[PDB]
């Protein structure tokens, strides 16, 4: 059971160590194509690449080059793009990724700046009338329509692609109030946030992954998909006790390092999970109480 381990490791004061552990067991692959020179600007960090085996390729000749991961989550039967928060001369390389990926919805974790840094550049438009045409992937975006709420916000986009005159509806959830290296201000919040994204059919495996966005894409990435595919186990067998999260955590990060980044959020982890379980497990007036717990008006 999660919670007795939870409530073992809180008594004992040990999150520290048992994050620690996960740190030290984590996969390590090779980041030969990452790390190639001319790849330089196409990294926000310096110490944070996709592993060659799970990278995603963009479809072009020049360079197939993105700081994104495919989390295949294989049990699970979910997939996740995992990405860096993207670069004034990336933002192209994003939504072509998006395009070929067939992905649906767009999750953003962070805000454009935080602690007075540029953690993302401003790759959608804020205003309907004034629509973004990215001419190195040959791609148009607009801003439809946005509904505003307390902590987060969901666009409506229209991403077309210019060269076949093809269009696409994405939808975009963003969560303005996740601290970097920081965690969601109660569960409730975030599963509320998370629950917007599932039910907008998202992450249905008739579309491709969903991309999942911070800064680095790792910290609070990872939390998320982390409960998420959690949640998800648990869900298809109606089992909340046949889920290990670390062993789940572990297997995640054989396709992207440094899924979650302290051991606060790993902590928090556990507890978005063991609350949401409530729901999975039959309870759906939880929803209705993470709404009105989150606050979102
Ligand atoms: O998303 C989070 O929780 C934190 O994301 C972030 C950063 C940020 O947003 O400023 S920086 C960062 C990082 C950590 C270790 C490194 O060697 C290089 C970069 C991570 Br990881």
């Amino acid at each position: 059971e999660m919670e007795k381990e939870f409530e073992q490791i809180d008594k004992s004061g040990s999150w520290a160590a048992i994050y620690q552990d996960i740190r030290h067991e984590a996969s390590d692959f090779p980041c030969r194509v990452a790390k190639l020179p001319k790849n330089k600007n196409r990294n926000r960090y310096r110490d944070v690449s996709p592993f060659d085996h799970s990278r995603i390729k963009l479809h072009q000749e020049d360079n197939d080059y993105i700081n994104a991961s495919l989390i295949k989550m294989e049990e699970a039967q979910r997939s996740y793009i995992l990405t860096q928060g993207p670069l004034p001369n990336t933002c192209g390389h994003f939504w072509e990724m998006v395009w070929e990926q067939k992905s649906r919805g767009v999750v953003m974790l962070n805000r454009v700046m935080e602690k007075g840094s540029l953690k993302c550049a401003q790759y959608w438009p804020q205003k309907e009338e004034k629509e973004m045409i990215f001419e190195d992937t040959n791609l148009k975006l607009t801003l439809i329509s946005e509904d505003i709420k307390s902590y987060y916000t969901v666009r409506q986009l229209e991403l077309e692609n210019l060269t076949t005159q093809e269009t696409r509806e994405i939808l975009h959830f963003h969560y303005t109030t996740w601290p970097d290296f920081g965690v969601p201000e109660s569960p409730a919040s975030f599963l509320n946030f998370l629950f917007k994204v599932r039910e907008s059919g998202s992450l249905s495996p008739e579309h491709g992954p969903v991309v999942v966005h911070c800064s680095a894409g790792i910290g609070r990435s990872g939390t998320f998909c982390l409960a998420d595919t959690c949640l998800l186990l648990m869900d298809k067998r109606k089992d909340p006790s046949s889920v290990d999260i670390k062993k789940v955590l572990l297997e995640m990060r054989k396709f992207r390092m440094g899924l979650i980044q302290t051991a606060d959020q790993l902590r928090f982890s556990y507890l978005a999970v063991i609350e949401g379980a409530k729901f999975i497990m039959g309870d759906s007036s939880v929803q209705d109480q993470w709404k009105e717990l989150s606050h979102e008006d």
